[PDB]
């Protein structure tokens, strides 16, 4: 949506593509409630107060500060996303191709011979986390870089098995060029880097589920969280394997040596914090370069002591031009040690060189043993060829990718991966891990049981909702939990599919109204993003992979016109109203028909009733960021706006007739959903057949009338005959309320045959109250009908006469029994 | 789109929902191109001028001057049609629904029964014509008329089976508050009211495919139009009908007898304007309260004399309170005679009243005989019941719907159908007719053969595209044909998908590629609306029935910029660019990749290539309007704008690989129509490997260089060599055009390998001119390649160094042989 | 699948369209087990052991005896359901249009004027329970009856809201001599016609969920079963409906009214076997 707010005496409308202005000064938070229902993608706000902007980026909505013209506007134009509290702008444009270059996050790549294989006039540049290097380029009232990078191209190409780098790229250059923009997948990066460090503090816990390589570097400075994951490959499941022999396969033109031994290290230590909450010293032996040492010091601090005859550029001590060999006693017990002690074959026979190959392995494990044989919390990670060994059990293997397959694959120890566990492994059974087994993850931990728990705060952002989880393991550590954060995929399809795919793997679906939470958030994207310090430029579409995000036992469920809140909530029915083929009212027709006040829809400008839900229900796939539900228990009990009970179910009952027509059963399913919830929190009685009334006389009906005494019954009640005593209290406490509300008639109508009426106006929300004040009193009012309030003029048939808008005023108000001869109180 | 333009020193902008605003003079078609291409849906043009308010309207856009704003501006809000030649408005609005009432344009159901058929509270009134009537509400600075009815809602229950009508309207007016304004539907009746009386008076006849009972009141004032439509039912046709006997039926609540007196008169007219192109004098008996008349008069006068007991309100002469019984002489020839001789059951019983119903029937055919027996020109239509008779075999029976049906049915008779061609039927084969067989249309005409004529204006607005017409007739009815306007649908959707429907019946679809026609417009509704004097405030949809609509040998052929024009164009392509995913360079880093320059996407700001017909092929579905063919072949030859031959096919070439990614079948068909019409309206020849070459020298290159001589190499030929010299003339007539322009170079990059170069810029607009004046003296000049001009500086592989934008000018211009010694021509 | 059980030496193959022939004295179960995997649907057992014919019936394979080749083969063609402890064959053989009759198996529907409305030539007869009255036809080594009747269409008609019978019936009667017969729809009547009298002797109290009116008289002598189903409509929801008049429709050409007198009735004792386990 993206609000730019431009000085006051500085500030132009020119011939732009999507521009709306605004501008008033009404009262802060419903002039951003009447920006946040506009239309258009770019808004100009010319003349503002910080406060509005500060509900705003607290909805999600990014509104940001502009002071000047010529770059500051011009450049803030693309999407982005906005951190409200230090003022930083994370752009997401891909127009730095137009130099001709691309742009990486990760040093190692620029000391390859990529550029040989990038198009001819290309390059790779400006290498830093999040673009945190592209804000020296820029100089404007807030801080700003460009966190665009295609990781994207580079890292799926060495997943991708495909040899031609020019031919990939070209093709997926072309990709962005042509499809949209997926904001969602940008966001998170800076969404994660600063959802876990407060977090953390906060709780002084945190366990997460499922993390892809998407966050391999997320966490390593943070050990006291437990991730959880698909479990590892074990030496134990070899046996499964058929026999194969070498397979020489090239899938990478450029050198990708640096990539394997950055995630061979990395995943060791995801090991070590899993087992011992902790972080390592990090030796190493055989691997010089090093490249990627630099990437991992820009989040977290190690101790790097490498053992190589080259040169190690990166690190705190290079001990020796020597390979560690056998000085074992000497390495400190808190510790994990990385094994590439290796060679390169000249022009040498591969047939006898192999022999060099196999010496070494069966070394390369001696050291292993030696090394966890003598202190406690050391974790190894060994380099060995495929040929018949004797290994334990219980490890782990590993074969993310490299340059090209020529027989080695990696393994990695614990303490008790030594201790009495050991089996023999034949050659081919090792070749047929290598050839067609690619490692995907570092994060090789167990994976979650799915159960409720106290002490733990819970992320789960994208890793629940796949087919193969039970459905109701999951609600029920949605329901029956507090301390998390969940996310859940929404049900964005109609004809409500539970399970919804990409006809490769499907995933559950979810409504809001699955959950009976007791206190939580159950909101969008944009929406979380404005509850821990963000704000996103770009609004969610109606389908897509849309996701429900859940926030238990936090402090903000009581703020409710905060966060999550009615924001945005008209945006898509002011579309329909005016522009999209249909007359302005037409919601304002609907919603009356659907009710039973079908003969009556000219006073449906004002005093018309379901408005919020009848927009939450029917187009909740656009505004679903409002939770409905959470905004209904806080008005059942007060913790600014109040309506009626009975407005809600007129709301939901209107969305299923809506939904009828439409055979949108998703919303006839959230409709039966929310009305048995109303029926939930709060209970609702009704006199069908009463015996008691309000009645409202007047000094003067201005029409002409056969019924003797022209009266409103302003309600009706069933009681007892000793509650007349408390019900007579709110007949007292509200008597000028009554008497100073302005009561207006203007015409006649047919309410039914034989029952000829006027209208009476500007009267229900004192009626709405009413009901209250009757309500919490435990006192029934009102039948199942719609009340439209009407004085009664003869049993006839006859035609409606319209007068000028003439004020009627109370001569009395009286508590009449149906059919009785007296009664027992009036107001005067 | 709806252009409102306020007046200058009164005009405001408020917190609307739709509104962008603009505001310019830099020229008047420009500027409404500008206008054109905005997103939104309502539009404030503060300060203006006639002819760009003209130019809008003539291309569709409804563009409407606005002198006030406190209801000139407020009601002119809704969706409207307008006819900017008279300056009225037709408001298509449904919020009359909120003053409690419906309205009809037929005089005859308002003396009905039906308002106590209505919800309760409800009426009808405002009858008249396109709402005509309703401009006594309104005094604005343009005429104006709310031509919303509700004719859909009470004609089709009568053509719907169903008897409860409360349940029926209040079924239907959910449906229009729910649902899209059909637009395009309610601007036909305005469309064909002022389509046909120019039509008939510039061409002196007109032919008209398919109309239907939208049309029954348009052409009462058009003998000399000959429609054709489904063949009638006949006589000869009762002989398959199995046996059937009385069935009681009943399917309205409220007496529509007036409906079918009027629709079995309307049938017998159009029937003498199908035989003769003249117009009847209409005698009438047995039909007195004829509250229909009214509605005929207000079309076409007629002369109506009737003979009936009771009261004919409308009429020139009601003869006689008798009922025409055997005083037949007494008629004139040019006629026609309507029977209604009939009579009511009081309590009599009914198996002895049934022979009077005999008896009547039987007097009722003699009068038909003993009419048709004398003059020419004399058309019948009497009332039968259902009995034994002896019928002419090649007569035509009606049963136009009633209030129930209780055996009876209409005949009506030709001159020939006296002529010796009697049948005797069966009563239960005319029951098997009444109950089950409901005429549809009063155009029973024969059908339209499918072939082009020279005299004939044809007219097929929605009868042809259905798929039981062979496809090739239509098409060469299309393109083999001159005098015409024809309507068919096109491909609206993806996977090119031939034949579209409903699920009841399918329809074909066209591409505008279909038709090599030789003087015609193809273009959408919007654009039609200003060729006839209308414009449209609503635009089309990408999916829907859309439908191409074809206009042959037409005065507006050639005048391009006025009509069809590249009005709309880049609408959709600026919501792409800067809102909806996507960076604002997308379309122009993607257009140079698929053409391979994919090296150089730096300069692709400005000196792109393929600018409108990139969006003309892969968002046809928004723009069709604008007829790409049209736009082509006028350029090929001169009949303001240019560009080269060679941009047109990257433009194509570009929306297949756009439309392959993508998977979009029919972009991809259409990219294929497109290019070899490209080079069949003129060739293109390419020097591939060429002799000659035009050179520029320069005085000097602020960059480092190794090639000895640095040049431009500015284009290549392929040549006789004897036609140097009259390629000399070019060179000599255009040396300053190149000494002119804007030479400058900025910086370097790679071309290829070992090709280290820097970049000209400035200079295509001249290339691309030399290349159409070499073109057209049949010279060959240029490569199949995409020419970059570039400087050669070295060979080898070296970096992009950038510097200020120098200028740099011509030392001289050289016509060199390649691998030669020696040149003829050179400029200075 | 339909297992036909032919006599030893009197026992023919001819040009049939589905037949397989087995015949062997291996082992009887192992011998049930080969024919159950006969791919056809209608097999031909020449010489046979009962044993090998109670496994297959007890399989919810139709297999039967077959003792002559006139008429107790050629009419046991057609499809069926049988009862293998008494000995009936239930067919299902909608063949009966040919001499021109429908046939119900409710007597009210016969003292109407139908036969006025149906088309010429037509009629409707033999009106008994699951055909009960048919067996009277037939002359076989087993009791036999045709259960196939039309009470879909009448009674379909009279939910129908449509009002010409002739096109109705020739519509319906055009639908079953082109697609497939519902045969597990069929056999449910005789199903659910033996499943409760020997549930209730066995079981002291039974309640069945989701009853409709294919089981009208199912029940009529079971007070001691507690049906539930979609509850009533009641006074108490007519505060809903919006006012209306008079609404003259006519949906039957021919007179119903017995049919609302039955159902009244029988409405009327369902709700006191409801509160009330009494008759
Ligand atoms: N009673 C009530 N009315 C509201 C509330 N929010 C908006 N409205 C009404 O709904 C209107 C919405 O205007 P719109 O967004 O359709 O232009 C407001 O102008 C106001 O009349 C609310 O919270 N409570
Ligand atoms: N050569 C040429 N360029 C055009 C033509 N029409 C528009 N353009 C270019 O395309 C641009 C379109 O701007 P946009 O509508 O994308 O904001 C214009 O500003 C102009 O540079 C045309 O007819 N010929």
């Amino acid at each position: 949506m993206k609000v730019l707010a431009l000085r006051h005496s500085v500030a132009q409308v020119y011939a732009d593509t999507q521009i709306y202005t605004h501008d008033d000064t009404k009262d802060s938070y419903e002039n951003a409630f009447l920006i946040s229902n506009l239309t258009t993608h770019n808004i100009l706000y010319f003349n503002y107060s910080a406060r509005t902007l500060e509900i705003l980026n607290k909805s999600g909505i990014a509104a940001i500060e502009i002071q000047s013209l010529e770059e500051l506007f011009t450049l803030i134009r693309c999407n982005f996303t906005y951190d409200y509290e230090n003022n930083v702008v994370y752009l997401h444009d891909y127009s730095y191709y137009t130099n001709n270059e691309i742009r990486t996050d990760q040093h190692w790549i620029t000391k390859t011979n990529i550029e040989e294989y990038l198009l001819p006039g290309w390059k790779l540049t400006y290498v830093g986390y999040n673009g945190n290097d592209t804000r020296g380029h820029y100089n404007f009232s807030f801080t700003c870089q460009n966190a665009a990078t295609d990781d994207d191209i580079i890292i799926e190409y060495i997943y991708s098995e495909a040899l031609d780098f020019q031919n990939f790229m070209l093709r997926k250059i072309k990709e962005r060029m042509t499809t949209s923009l997926p904001i969602a997948r940008l966001s998170n990066r800076v969404f994660r880097d600063k959802l876990f460090p407060l977090l953390v503090k906060k709780h002084k816990r945190v366990v997460n589920v499922g993390p892809r390589n998407e966050s391999m570097f997320t966490f390593l400075n943070f050990p006291s969280i437990r991730q959880f994951s698909n479990g590892p490959y074990l030496v134990k499941n070899t046996i499964k394997l058929k026999q194969e022999r070498w397979l020489g396969k090239r899938v990478s033109q450029f050198d990708i040596g640096q990539y394997k031994n950055m995630l061979n290290v990395i995943t060791t230590i995801y090991h070590y914090y899993n087992l011992y909450q902790e972080k390592p010293i990090i030796y190493m032996v055989g691997s010089a370069p090093s490249y990627w040492i630099y990437d991992v010091r820009q989040y977290s601090d190690f101790l790097f002591e490498t053992w190589d005859p080259l040169d190690t550029p990166y690190s705190s001590i290079h001990h020796k031009e020597l390979f560690f060999a056998k000085d074992i006693g000497k390495l400190k017990d808190n510790s994990i040690l990385y094994i590439d002690i290796r060679t390169d074959r000249g022009n040498a026979d591969w047939k006898e060189w192999r022999k060099v190959v196999e010496l070494q392995t069966i070394s390369n494990l001696n050291l292993a043993y030696q090394y966890l044989a003598t202190g406690k919390s050391k974790v190894c990670c060994v380099k060995l060829t495929a040929m018949d060994l004797e290994l334990p059990v219980s490890a782990k293997l590993l074969h993310h990718p490299t340059t090209e397959i020529r027989s080695e694959f990696y393994l990695l120890l614990d303490i008790w991966d030594v201790n009495n566990i050991k089996r023999f492994i034949p050659k081919g059974a090792l070749y047929s891990f290598i050839n067609n087994v690619i490692t995907d993850n570092v994060f090789i931990q167990s994976p979650f049981k799915i159960r409720t728990s106290v002490s733990d705060y819970i992320v789960a952002l994208y890793a629940l909702s796949n087919d193969f989880n039970n459905r109701e393991d999951i609600i029920n550590l949605i329901n029956n939990q507090k301390q998390s954060l969940i996310t859940v995929r929404i049900n964005n399809t109609f004809k409500d599919e539970p399970k919804v795919g990409f006809k490769s793997i499907y995933d559950w679906t979810f409504l809001p109204t699955d959950f009976e939470t007791t206190n939580a958030i159950v909101t969008s994207y944009d929406g979380c993003l404005g509850i821990f310090g963000l704000s996103i430029s770009l609004a969610s579409k109606p389908t897509g992979n849309n996701h429900l995000f859940i926030l238990n036992g936090t402090d903000k469920y009581y703020k409710l016109d905060q966060f999550a809140n009615h924001t945005g909530i008209s945006r898509r029915s002011h579309q329909v109203r005016f522009s999209e083929s249909a007359t302005s009212y037409s919601g304002y027709i609907f919603r009356d028909l659907s009710n039973s006040n079908f003969n009556l829809i000219g006073t449906n400008v004002e005093n018309s009733v379901s408005g919020h839900v009848y927009n939450a229900l029917i187009y909740y796939r656009y505004n679903y960021s409002f939770d409905l539900k959470r905004w209904i228990y806080l008005h059942s009990v007060e913790k600014y706006y109040e309506h009626a009970p009975i407005e809600l179910i007129y709301a939901c009952k209107s969305a299923k007739e809506f939904a009828s027509l439409q055979d949108d059963l998703t919303v006839l399913r959230y409709a039966n959903e929310i009305e048995n919830y109303i029926n939930k929190v709060y209970s609702i009685t009704y006199a069908d057949d009463p015996n008691y009334f309000i009645g409202i006389k007047f000094n003067n009906i201005p029409y002409i009338y056969d019924v003797k005494v022209p009266h409103l019954t302003f309600g009706v009640l069933y009681i007892s005959d000793n509650m007349i005593p408390d019900v007579v209290k709110i007949m007292k406490s509200m008597k000028q309320e009554l008497f100073g509300m302005d009561v207006t008639t203007s015409y006649t109508y047919m309410l039914s045959d034989g029952v000829y009426v006027a209208n009476v106006s500007g009267v229900l929300a004192t009626y709405f109250k009413m009901y209250n004040l009757f309500y919490k009193n435990q006192i029934t009012f009102g039948q199942s009908r719609m009340f439209i309030p009407h004085i009664t003029l003869s049993f006839s048939n006859n035609k409606t006469v319209r007068i000028e808008t003439t004020k009627l005023r109370i001569k009395s108000i009286y508590l009449r029994k149906i059919r009785g001869d007296t009664v027992f109180d009036m107001p005067e």
